[PDB]
């Protein structure tokens, strides 16, 4: 009658790692860190019904800021409606009214997190299947299977380490620089029938991408996505940066112990042909019709007679080695740094997860 728990295959790195990304801890703090009233709406009664319901009522309050003044709803009772399906702690203050662009994205942004971690909950659902074995695995191999992706912990002698190690140095702060604890090869599958159709692609370069830890499970198992209300300052697609401290800037971590610990995807992306941004456009939802990717050009960029290459799966990947430097052609640009923009999701590729202090 009583259940066998199999001892765990995992490495120590990795067993931290998903204990971290499935922490129910961590979800509710990022929830917290949302404004959201993780009591009102606690992780077991999260539901994608009320995320819809949420994003529904987003909807009618951009009707309302991008429409005219016809008779409609006001956004106070609109943003009141939206608090009610969506509720929010604010010290027991009435919560403020969305009616600014910024503050109707800044919202949109949060329930694109919250569905990520309604997503990490119900892969967590235990199948009937699993009630009627009579050994389980160790928890936290059961929740790195439900990943579907393949993660190998890199020693410092794997071919590719220095390389990896340098990019981050060279392109992260010059005093607050992240410290690196681990490096994951990711191998999500499936992922790699997408990529394969765009092979005949050149201009591949690895680039970082920053997330809160809330939504890593979320991307290991789905990929990175170009969700329905995402957007930004380069518009509806997938961000990517070549200076990590600008990825650093939108990476949400945690205290843990005396330390502050956060995690850092390397994605090959293929940029094919360039389409190059000097001020911020938000509705673009794709390249022009002769490109494959939009670069919003910073006024700094790491040397390119430092980029070298990464051989990954018979290709050539362009790793930048070193540190910014001025683009005297893209000094005037909105963008400090450069954001790297794909418009659909096959052009990118999970390559490596980074753990960094
Ligand atoms: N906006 C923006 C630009 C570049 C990278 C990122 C990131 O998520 O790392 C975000």
């Amino acid at each position: 009658s009583m259940k066998r728990v199999q001892p765990c295959s995992l490495d120590p790195a990795t067993q931290k790692l998903i204990t971290n990304i499935f922490s129910k801890e961590m979800f509710k703090n990022t929830m917290a860190l949302m404004d959201l009233d993780v009591k009102k709406m606690p992780l077991g009664k999260l539901s994608k019904q009320q995320i819809a319901r949420g994003f529904e009522a987003l909807e009618a309050l951009e009707e309302a800021l991008k429409g005219p003044t016809d008779g409609g709803q006001s956004l106070e009772e609109l943003s009141s409606h939206f608090y009610t399906v969506i509720p929010h702690n604010f010290g027991h203050s009435q919560p403020p009214p969305i009616n600014s662009p910024e503050l109707l994205q800044a919202k949109k942004d949060m329930l694109l997190v919250l569905a990520d971690i309604e997503l990490a909950q119900a892969l967590q659902a235990v199948s009937e299947q699993e009630k009627t074995v009579e050994e389980v695995p160790h928890p936290l191999d059961r929740d790195y299977q439900l990943l579907k992706c393949q993660l190998q912990l890199l020693d410092s002698g794997a071919p590719e380490y220095k390389v990896i190690q340098t990019y981050l140095e060279q392109t992260g702060s010059n005093h607050r620089c992240p410290t690196l604890q681990h490096i994951w090869k990711v191998n999500q599958e499936g992922e790699e029938d997408r990529f394969q159709a765009h092979s005949k692609l050149g201009n591949r370069k690895l680039l970082w991408h920053g997330t809160n830890m809330a939504v890593v499970a979320a991307i290991l198992t789905s990929g990175l996505r170009i969700m329905p209300h995402s957007g930004g300052r380069v518009g509806k697609g997938i961000y990517f940066a070549s200076e990590n401290s600008k990825s650093a800037g939108y990476v949400i971590g945690m205290k843990c112990g005396a330390h502050h610990v956060g995690y850092m995807f390397l994605g090959e992306v293929a940029l094919g042909r360039e389409h190059h941004i000097n001020t911020d456009n938000p509705s673009l939802k794709s390249p022009p019709p002769g490109f494959d990717s939009v670069i919003a050009r910073g006024h700094t960029e790491p040397d390119p007679t430092q980029d070298t290459e990464l051989e990954l799966d018979g290709q050539q990947v362009v790793v930048p080695q070193g540190q910014p430097v001025p683009c005297p052609e893209f000094s005037s640009s909105t963008f400090s740094q450069s954001e790297y923009l794909i418009y659909q999701e096959s052009q990118c590729r999970l390559r490596y997860l980074l753990e960094v202090h």
